[PDB]
């Protein structure tokens, strides 16, 4: 059964997971952005770049941000939207939680949200983290409301790889 670190190792080696930003340490306690998670879930799922569309309205979304080709594609495949759809808000710098992930990886995977869910997450995400949890690729005792540790994000990508080989 592979540690934390040794799947790390193995998603960093796929180029699905990078250092920590300006290092080369994996900095598992430490929390990622939704930008960077974006970038992720493109890696992780082999999904297309989109490079020179802009469908959000964050102030420095626009060409200069390396992050806009990913947070298009995840926009593009339905696995990320808006926080906001009248001010068109997605957040980019903000910390990915840990229902947030558990939205994008159970869309992604084809997995039905849980009717009737009920648990810690918000209550737009009930549905979503308790497929996570019982897909396992989230703990039963995470906090659904918060943000996401590079461990976390660590293990439930490393299963979702799994659930997408065959
Ligand atoms: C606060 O609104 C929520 O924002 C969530 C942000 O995180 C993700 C995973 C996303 O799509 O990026 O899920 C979003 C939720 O769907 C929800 N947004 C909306 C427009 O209802």
């Amino acid at each position: 059964a592979k540690t934390t670190q040794e799947k790390f190792d193995a998603l960093k080696e796929a180029g699905v997971f990078s250092a920590y930003p300006g290092t080369t340490d994996a900095k598992l306690g430490q929390d990622m952005t939704r930008a960077e998670f974006a970038k992720v879930l493109v890696k992780l799922f082999g999904l297309k770049e989109i490079h020179g569309q802009y469908s959000y309205k964050d102030k420095n979304y626009d060409a200069k941000n390396w992050a806009a080709p990913f947070i298009e594609a995840v926009t593009a495949e339905g696995l990320m939207q808006a926080k906001d759809l009248t001010k068109k808000i997605f957040d980019f710098n903000g910390k990915i939680t840990v229902e947030e992930a558990s939205k994008t990886l159970v869309t992604a995977l084809k997995l039905e949200p849980v009717k009737d869910a009920q648990n810690k997450a918000t209550d737009w995400a009930k549905g979503y983290f308790e497929a996570a949890v019982n897909a396992g690729l989230f703990s039963k005792d995470a906090n659904p409301k918060a943000n996401a540790t590079r461990a976390q994000l660590v293990e439930a990508a490393f299963a979702a790889d799994e659930m997408s080989k065959g």
